[PDB]
């Protein structure tokens, strides 16, 4: 039995592109990623993830769809990461360089797995078909999955 911690995972996701972030500073620095961070007190999860939408990218967004939960567990670590993963297409602003991202368009044709986190490679493409998904990785450092488990779900 570990102890997790909540976080929020967005991906802006439309017919042929998706709108990732090139971490600058901290935690996977150096790899695209979707927006998102720590769930702070107070606030839904939802809303925590459209917090932090807002913050990284600049778009702001009335409503985001859940669309999966990965946990992540690291070696050394004992306290787990608990994801909650959104998705939205409809926007209204343009994103904007923060200090902790910098947001890119990318073609559903050029999604860029090899500068992702690892474990991307596997749920990502459910997110792509629109299936909802429970996940959970376990890494050494952050290059090596040494266990994992991905199932697709009707409710996240
Ligand atoms: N293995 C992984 N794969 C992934 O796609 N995102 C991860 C991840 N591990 C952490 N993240 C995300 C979750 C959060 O949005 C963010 C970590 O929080 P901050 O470093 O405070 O932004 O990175
Ligand atoms: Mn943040
Ligand atoms: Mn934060
Ligand atoms: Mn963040």
């Amino acid at each position: 039995m570990k102890a997790s911690r909540l976080y929020t995972l967005v991906l802006v996701l439309q017919p042929q592109r998706v709108l990732l972030g090139m971490k600058k500073r901290g935690f996977g620095a150096g790899r695209w990623n979707g927006f998102g961070g720590k769930v702070q007190e107070g606030e839904t999860i939802e809303d925590g993830a459209r917090r932090e939408l807002q913050e990284e990218s600049g778009l702001t967004v009335d409503a985001l769809h859940k669309v999966g939960q990965i946990v992540f567990e690291f070696v050394g670590e004992p306290e787990l990461m608990d994801v909650h993963v959104f998705c939205t297409d409809s926007i209204q602003g343009t994103p904007v360089e923060s200090d902790e991202m910098r947001p890119c368009w990318f073609q559903l044709d050029q999604i860029p797995f090899k500068d992702m986190w690892p474990d991307d490679s596997y749920w990502f493409p459910l997110l792509l078909q629109k299936k909802k998904f429970h996940g959970y990785f376990k890494f050494q450092g952050q290059d090596t999955i040494l266990d994992y488990t991905l199932r697709e779900v009707d409710t996240v």
